[PDB]
């Protein structure tokens, strides 16, 4: 599974170690993901656009507000959060291309689809990894954004005529 | 000057292509900026900090608004904008380093203040172009993001006890 | 017509007892019609569902106005309202079916436009009855849920392409 | 126990089947828990209905608000809510009676009273299950709910000048 | 009935005489009503006079939009408005009582209720007479004011233990 | 009377024509006066203009909602709403002049006074018509908007010094 | 002086007799000064209407603040407040004159000039009695009300083209 | 009395002496006064629970109000204000007992009404003693707070069917 | 191109006289914007009717907040607007046409993108001629109204699936 | 002209020297305007006070806001702002008189006027100034504050019945 | 004491003289105050510009409504306030210096300590003078100036390491 | 540890006994806390003075807020809350010392610090005991306190130049 990997990829390189590099990866892939969902706001052209455009403000304040949270929380941890550019994309197990126009709006809404779906694996990773270190106050945040991904994967399915098949 | 640098670098590589490559050279650099100031807010230690702080989401609200502007701007007259972290870090003149927590008050102070140096002499550059090329929009653009940076300058400047030296 | 039917059928079962009859059938139909939104909200799928689905909070919200404001006349003329959904179910002229994700959104659209054309009819049998009985505080109420509801008509059949064919 | 009951009953019809039952449970008696708590709003009679009657529509859209998030996580975990009012009346433990003025305000308390004792119950059914299948963010929806019934049984009781008991 | 006797008073003293006889009738009666209603904010003792004595107010809030509402329609069909408290006392029907401490809860709510159903009356009265004269704009006013008469009588008489008996 | 003028005039040229053509009538009448009253709030030269420029701001988004409301209501019950200023200016029964400074406050006031008049009677034309063809929604429209018509004649009046003699 | 008669007057019919004399006295003159202005609101005709009717509303909501608090002070400290209109128009020392819609603004203006004249006397009275009695509350009540009622007068007298001489 | 009594106890242990005493009694005392009133928000049990409990924060909030001004107006003149529980509950002329949920509504109220007037009795003392020192700020600040406490009792006392016996 | 047939056209027809022309022909071209928006409000049918239709609503508020503004500046530098609908329909450069329900959505949104394709232009003539009179303030507001309708340009565009083209 | 003369005299006495200069006899400019709007505001007598009065304010906190903005901007180019009463008053070219009582309303507008052509005639100069020195910024803020100066002449001349005659 | 050397000064040049005179005073010192803090918020520089800034517009904002208050008052009891800048600075007993941006923050600090010292002398010779002429509502006023004076000199003195010591 | 400490402390003196006792170690010790940060807010000088004093009353809102919610849980789940000062004092692990001016800004810092180690640490224990009696909802409660008392620690460790060190 996606899960497996992400926990064998985080845990590959204290009391809390796990739980500073897993809130350390979602710090480089809530960045990476925000920039993706920044290409959708701009890139996007199609029918819809005009209340997706939006959407992609909000999912981005959410993403943003959610970057924020889980950086403070490794901070407040006694970690140490990636803060350049470069780190992100390195260490950031999502992927981004160059932006182009004439990606329709089902690849947009696809592409977000695995994005969430990518952020659910990796926050139930942090969930494992928070239980196992008996660290509470992690799990909560994990927790919240694990449920928030799965009901923005919904939404987003939904918009594309399918199930949440998460 | 660094603004007959940011000209020769903006316009080494249409009516209005010099507006473009500006346009997006600010994408870049307004990237990376925000980036730099995250990492004062995330890294900062030392008295003063309890405004400093949230001074720092408010300089970043800033440039993620400067941001959306310059690309919006920059796609409705008829250019693409970049869109991915790599294209961020690889075309910014901005430098960044891995955040450390043993960085002064001052020194994040000196770095900000250089972040707003450079961002007023782009918008300078981008204030020649607008000028030469006649887009009187992107031109209002540039000069509302280089006055807000000017004052910017000014008022950290005067927190370390020294003139805006603009 | 319908109008007819629903006249009878209201008043086959003092001087406001048509008025109640009326208030209370409103009782059990927005209380189905509820149901029925809610389940538009929660089983749709396809491409405008991002705004169709808040669409349905918004139309949710307004039965459940128009439920407790007619719920409540009837209380102060005298009346008993239905009050449980064994009663709703039973009374309403409205039905409902299982919900399930294969309807399209234009079924979903189509229901919605039934569900407000079979409310409008019973607002102008409540309007015949409040004319007749002489209640133009119950009349004032229906005449106010009748023109939402042919405003919801034509706004609902817009977004099927359709006119309001009321 | 109740509890014991709750779980027997709905685990007697893949890995978050409990967990889908559960919530579809939730969906049922939160339905018709909003439907006795708008009969006490709209029957009540007695001294103290001017705080109590608006007292009834808070109740209510917090019932309500509880019944969207539960569906909608439901609907997101891959289930398939009720959605009719004959779904919501058959699957209900909840029991209903036709209106009644001649109900006295201490009948309503100790009615709303068993309400909540029984879905705070049903919640430590969800609590025990989520646990069970390792449902982190099902877990946290019925930790609040169970949390905000348990609070609302305190503040009822001691409105009948009883200890919560619960 | 009271109605007949409200309507062979008011009418008993142009095309829309008797329309400005009955607001000007419901301009003293809505200027003594808010007299009472004051007394019973001031001098109200006993259990519940902390939620009562704000309700009064609220009260108090609507009695004198309906007058100002109620004096300017006069005016503006060519009326005149009286606008003295003589005027107000000698020619509303409603009688007032010196202020006394040892009036109990349920006395002032009983002459509340009896004050709404004089308006009540008054307003039925105002019906008929703006029907008689065609004044739908003054009609719909006496019908607002009704509806919320009624309501307030139903909420009142509950709080007493009592249905509407309207 | 005028009211017979506009009468013959909306009806001169299905269940429901006549309530079409008088709706249809009020869409070019709204936008004529808004125009009006937009020359007023452009135009006005003299003492109390501080006032009365704001004002017109104010009876301009009045206009405006009605227009909305009256052309929305048109297309719900299944007519055409005039949609061209050319169409507005044809079917309107209000004339325009060229603007000039040199109007006193009193000429706009007189004018403002005799577009109110006009459009009060219009509504009256529109309960007539509503009244005869059972269209209860569209009567309820125009009540409301006569019934403001009035009390702004009422007002306007009252600044030229004036009874409303309407 | 007005004051001398005004203290003889309240003074003429316990450790705090006189301060509740005074504040009884105000409770009647509150109540004929509110309906004076509102005689103004609805009788003015002449240029000013436009801002001085909506003032009226302003300076009534004042007057019926103050009476609230005056009477609530006179009951805390022990007394009865007058608390209906015939015990406000026999003990108040305001004249009230039948509305008549031929008096000029000038005429207005004046009037209420002369009424907070009237009601910053009366507050002299309050303040040299609860001066005599050590009431430092309603001392500081009558304060208040005193200052915002010279402050009233200085401006409507600048309306008048006069100065305050208060 | 019992303002003799508290004048005593104050003075028995500089210009502003006495001032800057009464000022740090008013700190302990609304301390535990507000250590009582969160005590009855907490055991109460009985009807009128659903009001009481929410006005038992309001006077909190006023509590807590009064006593960072009391204390900073102490800091502001050159005192020392208590600043521990135990400094609060030794200075403190209110006791407390140990919280019991089988105190009945009548008791709290009573309780209340006791603290309240202790409270204005204190502020009497204020007034008193900032009058002698000629401290016209600290004599204002007793003004409002003894005028917010009487008011507070009457209330209370209303809420128990008394009257004010301030 | 259409901006030198704008020009030729405004200036066929003092220091500041291009001006004044380019901001009266923007006076009557707004106005017919603003007819043709209201056009598409109210008679498009198809999916997406839901948000486009208030977006409308949107566009319209800012055309015609373009409108007052324009004709507001045109007043203060010495000019005189149109300000009948025959003036704005004879000399707008914009042409209306009956409405039609039979337009589809994609019909009306390239109608829109021409009207707007359309201001840009001869606010781009606004900007020529008071660069070449000198009038900056001028200059300025039809910067921020070319800016703004290149923005919708952009959106509109998107919306339909294409690029600005502008 | 003026504009020459401020010319003159600002540049009487690097590469922004004038630009400096220029935002220095603004500061002094809108010190001393502000003065006199607020003699205006306090001396004022006659009818329309009561909307001029209020005005005065308005106009002050838009002078008060150019003063702070003028003023920081100066600052943040390097240049040393005016900032006391006695620099002000001397550097100023306007000049105050002492208040008085007996000026009309209409001298009072008269001197309005001519605050606001002198400022929109400064700011002309700061045009003119920012544009040789090539300060875009400073051209922006110069531009705003004369074209709101502008409207600003344009209302107040319409109080007085006159054109903007600017 | 500066308090006799304020009285000598204030009384050195009818029933209210000294009021009146005090109170102009006070229009002088106000205005030279907001002078002084102006300067401040915009010459300073050093470690805590970014929180002491903004404090400055907040001392501002209150120096200036002070002023109105105390200029409105004068006028309202029979004088005549200073109005020009000319005024302030001779009748002020505050001094100004010429901006330098070589004040330190202790500098600046310890400056506006000293202001508001001088201001609550004032104010205290305003409660003498007040109370010796009897005029309580003036009284009020200084009195709420000097507690805020004094408040605002104990957080100031706080700021700078030290005691109230006023 | 501490945490071994408390939590032998706490279970030193029914099914969820642990919970209860811990609930109400944490009624005394938010109390306490409460009572030291208010001492910060009230003794503190020296520099950053003016934005610590009102984060010490965010801290304090926080820390109330955080005791009505332990306590109202700790009845809800049939306990019995700490309800004195003197229950506060005895029972809080925590130690007050009487006020004094001559702390330190750091010595304030490094007390609040302790203050929420202690809390996080008591939090904990209330996380460990609450598994142990499986009671998730103040689980949950106290997860949130415990997540909020980490982020402050790290906040105010930041502002001492100081790491996390939790
Ligand atoms: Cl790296
Ligand atoms: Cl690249
Ligand atoms: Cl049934
Ligand atoms: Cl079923
Ligand atoms: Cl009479
Ligand atoms: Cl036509
Ligand atoms: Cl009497
Ligand atoms: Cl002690
Ligand atoms: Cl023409
Ligand atoms: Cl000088
Ligand atoms: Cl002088
Ligand atoms: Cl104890
Ligand atoms: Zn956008
Ligand atoms: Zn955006
Ligand atoms: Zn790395
Ligand atoms: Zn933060
Ligand atoms: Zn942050
Ligand atoms: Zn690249
Ligand atoms: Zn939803
Ligand atoms: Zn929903
Ligand atoms: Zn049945
Ligand atoms: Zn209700
Ligand atoms: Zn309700
Ligand atoms: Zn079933
Ligand atoms: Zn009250
Ligand atoms: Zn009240
Ligand atoms: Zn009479
Ligand atoms: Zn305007
Ligand atoms: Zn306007
Ligand atoms: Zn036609
Ligand atoms: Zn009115
Ligand atoms: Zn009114
Ligand atoms: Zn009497
Ligand atoms: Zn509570
Ligand atoms: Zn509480
Ligand atoms: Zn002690
Ligand atoms: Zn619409
Ligand atoms: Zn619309
Ligand atoms: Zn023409
Ligand atoms: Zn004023
Ligand atoms: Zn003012
Ligand atoms: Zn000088
Ligand atoms: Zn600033
Ligand atoms: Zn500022
Ligand atoms: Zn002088
Ligand atoms: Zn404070
Ligand atoms: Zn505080
Ligand atoms: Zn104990």
């Amino acid at each position: 599974t996606l899960v497996e990997n992400i926990y064998a990829s985080v845990t590959h390189n204290s009391k809390n170690e796990k739980t500073k590099a897993v809130l350390n990866q979602a710090v480089a892939d809530l960045s990476v993901a925000a920039s993706i969902v920044h290409q959708v706001h701009w890139y996007m052209r199609g029918p819809g656009f005009l209340y997706l455009h939006p959407k992609m403000d909000e999912l981005l304040d959410s993403l943003n507000a959610n970057l924020d949270e889980v950086s403070e929380r490794l901070i407040t941890i006694g970690g140490a959060p990636y803060s350049t550019l470069a780190e992100f994309s390195k260490h950031s197990k999502l992927d981004e291309a160059k932006g182009t126009y004439d990606k329709t709006v089902a690849q947009h809404l696809a592409r977000l689809v695995e994005v969430y779906l990518y952020l659910s694996s990796l926050y139930q990773v942090g969930l494992d990894i928070t239980d196992e270190e008996g660290d509470a106050g992690t799990n909560d945040l994990f927790t919240a954004a694990k449920t928030e991904a799965e009901k923005t994967i919904w939404m987003l399915q939904a918009e594309r005529g399918q199930g949440p098949a998460l």
